[PDB]
């Protein structure tokens, strides 16, 4: 991540939704690490595919390595 991402996508705003979000989110706060059957179970639930979950998973994992301590709400 160094001056990225300068191609202006036409296609679509959030390539996910509400729903999907929920799921994910819902996997990712009870483990961080989704192993290939949870993968499985995730994708038919949300209507996306695996490659869809490591991209969201990967990128989402890189935010959580930066412990901050910056206060109360949510260190």
């Amino acid at each position: 991540s160094h001056m990225s991402n300068k191609g202006k996508k036409r296609r679509n705003r959030t390539t996910f939704t509400s729903y999907q979000l929920e799921e994910l989110e819902k996997v990712f706060q009870k483990t961080h690490y989704p192993d290939v059957y949870a993968r499985e179970q995730l994708a038919m639930r949300t209507d996306l595919t695996e490659a869809r979950v490591q991209v969201w998973f990967q990128n989402r994992r890189a935010k959580w390595r930066k412990r901050e301590r910056f206060g109360q709400m949510q260190q």
